[PDB]
């Protein structure tokens, strides 16, 4: 797998090159590549932003310096990925699905975003997703990206979870359920499932 | 605001010393410090895992380590948020409500997890939060603590989102809407307001 990250911060994709992520790359099973967004500007104050139509706060990427670097990095097989507080949200399927593909592409935005004629004109020749991470507000697309790799190269190097424990079997006054302690495989199981639905409908009713 | 951060992985904290989440620190706003787990352990292997009671997959991290960082780190006003796959949905109203916080303790979580029993201790003198950023798995709990940190950093500094246009008004045959260029604040907002139902209405129904 070969990914390409467009950025005006490349220090904030370090992570990537660090435990899971770092071992996955290093062992020729993906090719990591981080871009300066700047890289492709023409002008002398090597500009990525400008003041939006229609007015608003903040500042929009423009659109030809993002149309330059993707025209040299994306081919008609790339799958552009667009981390937005406007996509769809990221999931597990979506995770899996992407271990399919060959190269990755994540067009990662600062400020208010990025001018959406660049998506647009993206879509006339390849496949883009625009995503989410979640209900919450970044100030950029960076740690997003950096979330959603880690969630792909695990994948590729390979109800809600219930407790886990480990020794010592009493700890500060608190005991591992005598259960996990029996050596009977079958009642163990049947412990974990229905500790695990009950934190689901505690915490997450939505998954049952 | 104080903000600490226990891992196996330091390095993986580093994009909270750049962009947004830099300058706020920089500024005295935050004290963020970031702390080795292994500092913490008194063998000669520094071992911060042993294998599960009732078997399983992997490893789980050990209760006594958990326990020295955490009675040194934490105190009685202190909020100590437990990054995990099995925690409640981390939100924008979460993130608006920890900008009141004193202190933050972020216990990052690498293999199976932390034995349940450190949270339980941790409960009986202090406020504790278990939190995932959403549905999909990560390896580990540092890159979800960097989103958590920059979307409350964020809000100290200081329906989906439409979508945003600047210079050109043409680009590459597409043209930035009429609307946008009419100069009419009222029409403007009408038209944002109704390409962004739209949008909400297609990619997150859930929202209206
Ligand atoms: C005083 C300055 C003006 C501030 C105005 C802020 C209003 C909100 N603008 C929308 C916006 C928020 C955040 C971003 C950056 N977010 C991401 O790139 C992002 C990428 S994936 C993602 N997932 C969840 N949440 C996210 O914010 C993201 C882009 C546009
Ligand atoms: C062959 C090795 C065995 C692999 C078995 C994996 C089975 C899943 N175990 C549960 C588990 C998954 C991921 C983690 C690490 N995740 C986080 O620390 C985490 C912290 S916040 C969060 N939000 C969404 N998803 C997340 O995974 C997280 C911890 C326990």
């Amino acid at each position: 797998m070969r990914i390409d990250i467009v950025t005006i911060f490349p220090a904030c994709l370090d992570p990537l090159r660090q435990s899971l992520p770092g071992k996955a790359i290093e062992s020729g099973l993906v090719d990591l590549n981080v871009h300066d967004l700047r890289r492709w500007t023409h002008d002398v104050h090597h500009s990525v932003d400008d003041a939006p139509y229609g007015g608003g706060p903040g500042m929009v990427m423009k659109a030809p310096v993002w149309g330059e670097a993707l025209d040299e990095i994306c081919s008609s097989e790339t799958l552009l990925i667009v981390p937005t507080p406007a996509g769809v949200l990221f999931t597990q399927a979506t995770a899996q699905r992407w271990t399919t593909e060959s190269h990755l592409v994540f067009a990662c935005g600062r400020y208010e975003g990025i001018d959406q004629r660049v998506v647009q004109d993206a879509a006339r020749r390849m496949r883009v997703e625009e995503v989410s991470i979640g209900d919450y507000v970044l100030p950029g697309g960076e740690s997003a990206a950096v979330v959603m790799v880690e969630a792909v190269l695990r994948l590729l190097a390979g109800l809600l979870e219930g407790p886990s424990y480990t020794r010592p079997a009493s700890w500060r006054g608190l005991d591992v359920p005598e259960v996990l302690l029996s050596g009977d495989h079958a009642r163990i199981a049947a412990w974990r499932r229905e500790v695990s639905l009950q934190r689901t409908r505690e915490r997450r009713p939505d998954l049952s």
